[PDB]
Parts: C-alpha cells; sequence; structure tokens
C-alpha cells in the first residue's frame, strides 16, 4: 500500500517515541483541511504548545506534509512560528510546535480597523520572515490573513506552511497549482512556472484584506473569482479613501500582473512605508482580548 509507505518514509524524518507520553490537555482550537489543531500542556515544564494532528488517510497531497515537517524543521526566525517536534502516532502525524496565543490575523481583520501604522508592522513582520525564506528558495505559497498569527503583546508571526516548497538553482520554480482561491497570484493560477514572488502578490492581497475587510472577488466563487485575477487587471482597494500615498505606493510594488516587475521581499523592506510601521504594543489594541 502506498500508505505504508508513506508511514515508513515519515518515519525517516519523524521524532520518535509517542508525544502523548509529554502531552496533554488537548484543547481543539482548529479544524480545516482534515487535520485538527489542539492546545497542549509539555508534562516536563507545564509550557504551551500547539499540536496539529492530520490524518494521512485523508490528504489531497501528502507530499505538501513532508514539504512542512523537512523545510520548516530546525528553522528559527522570530516572525515564523517555530516547530519544536513531529510524530507519527498511528495514522496521524503530529506537528508539535509554538503556541500563539494572541490567534489569527483574520479574527481582527473581521472585527476592526487596523491603521496604517498596525498595518506597516504586520507588513515588516512578514516581508522580514519572506526575505530570509525566499533567500532559502522556500515559498509559502498560503499568504493571507489565516496564516499570521500573534502572541499576547502583538508580535506577529507567519503561519500554515502546508503548502510550502522548496526551489534551487537547479530546480528555480514550480508548477503545481496550490493556494487559497482569492490569494493566488495570475501566473500560478495561469498554471505557469512561478517563483517566490507568488508570496509578495498573496501579500498585497491580504494588505487589501487589512484595509477593506475581505480579499478580492470575495462574493465570487472560487472559479470563477481565480479567472477573474486570470484575466482582469491588477484589483484596486475598495476603500482606497481610507489609504496614504505611502501606502498606495507600497501596494501597487506588490501587485504586479508581471511577476518580473513585482518587487521581492528584500526590495519591499527598504519602502518607505514599512517606517510607519508601530511596535508590538501598537498591535495589543487590536487583539480581541480587549477593544
Ligand atoms: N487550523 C488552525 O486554526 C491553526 C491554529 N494554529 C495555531 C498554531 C499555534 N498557535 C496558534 N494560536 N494557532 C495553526 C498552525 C498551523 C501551522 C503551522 C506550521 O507550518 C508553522 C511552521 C512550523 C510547522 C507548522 C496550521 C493551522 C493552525
Amino acid at each position: 500500500s502506498s500508505h505504508e509507505q508513506f508511514r515508513a518514509a515519515l518515519q525517516l524524518v519523524v521524532d520518535p517515541g509517542d508525544p502523548r507520553s509529554y502531552l496533554d490537555n488537548f484543547i481543539k482550537i482548529g479544524e480545516g483541511s482534515t487535520g485538527i489543531v489542539c492546545i497542549a500542556t509539555v508534562r516536563s515544564s507545564g509550557k504551551l504548545v500547539a499540536v496539529k494532528k492530520m490524518d494521512l488517510r485523508k490528504q489531497q497531497r501528502r507530499e505538501l506534509l513532508f514539504n512542512e515537517v523537512v523545510i520548516m524543521r530546525d528553522y528559527q526566525h522570530e516572525n515564523v512560528v517555530e516547530m519544536y517536534n513531529s510524530y507519527l502516532v498511528g495514522d496521524e502525524l503530529w506537528v508539535v510546535m509554538e503556541f500563539l496565543e494572541g490567534g489569527a490575523l483574520t479574527d481582527i481583520v473581521t472585527h476592526t480597523r487596523m491603521n496604517e501604522e498596525q498595518i506597516a508592522a504586520v507588513c515588516l513582520a512578514v516581508l522580514q520572515a519572506l526575505s530570509v525564506l525566499h533567500a532559502q528558495g522556500v515559498i509559502h505559497r498560503d499568504i493571507k490573513s489565516d496564516s499570521i498569527l500573534l502572541t499576547h503583546d502583538g508580535r506577529v508571526k507567519l503561519s500554515d506552511f502546508g503548502f510550502c516548497a522548496q526551489v534551487s538553482k537547479e530546480v528555480p520554480r514550480r508548477k503545481s497549482l496550490v493556494g487559497t482561491p482569492y490569494w493566488m497570484a495570475p501566473e500560478l493560477i495561469s498554471r505557469l512556472p512561478y517563483g517566490p514572488e507568488v508570496d509578495i502578490w498573496s501579500l498585497g492581497i491580504m494588505v487589501i484584506e487589512m484595509v477593506d475587510g475581505e480579499p478580492p472577488y470575495f462574493n465570487e466563487p472560487p472559479l470563477k473569482a481565480m479567472k477573474m485575477i486570470r484575466d482582469n487587471l491588477p484589483p484596486r482597494l475598495k476603500n482606497l479613501h481610507k489609504v496614504s500615498p505611502s501606502l498606495k505606493g507600497f501596494l501597487d510594488r506588490l501587485l504586479v500582473r508581471d511577476p518580473a516587475q513585482r518587487a521581492t521581499a528584500a526590495e519591499l523592506l527598504k519602502h518607505p512605508f514599512l517606517a510607519k510601521a508601530g511596535p508590538p504594543a501598537s498591535i495589543v489594541p487590536l487583539m480581541r482580548q480587549n477593544r
């Protein structure tokens, strides 16, 4: 069976043993792509972690799990959710990771209005993560507000690498159709070989998400909106009156159809709009735990 082959392959990269021997008090906090995310306690230290458990028999692309456990293990960056361990518990792959108590960014963009200082803080954090990640040939391929987690004190970390991939000098592009439809880049939906630039476009969409509270064509069906992204010009902000010229100039360097002229993360780190970025304390009030 291909299933047992995949189990045995995971045993070569997964941490040995049973995690249920030092983790307890599972509190379900997330669902989705046939994988539940729980909060757990570490018996040794009492610290809290997040455990993503994915059933291997219910996956459209099992290989991506591979990616997530291989690319992200030993990865350390202040703006990236750190993975500590991974385990194979029966037919379930468990990923043990840092627990972000502040929740996701979607919860903020659907309930409140963010200012340009906070938007610039979020973007600076995401771009600092992305410059390193792309320098190592890692493409997140699912940049959206759901993939942004926060601490209680307002620190921003990138998360949900379940679609990520790696490119090299030998293999510099991907051709798979992954991501969430409304955030996908034009070259990606157009079945074109793409590189890290798709992460920039998606970041741009998230900026729209932080301005308008939703991505473009959110009302349309997924495939219809994907065709619209494929054919139409770069989408324009609905709440265009609320954004400063600096933010519009920043966003224009992100939502470029041609990936060759789309700005890179390293370039965007030099943009003046990110000077508006505030400290994590500026994100503290946006949190749901208050307001
Ligand atoms: N479905 C949900 O609701 C999720 C909730 N969290 C968390 C996690 C921690 N803290 C909070 N507050 N939420 C998720 C984390 C991921 C993930 C990931 C990685 O790729 C990140 C890099 C290292 C390997 C693993 C996927 C989904 C959810």
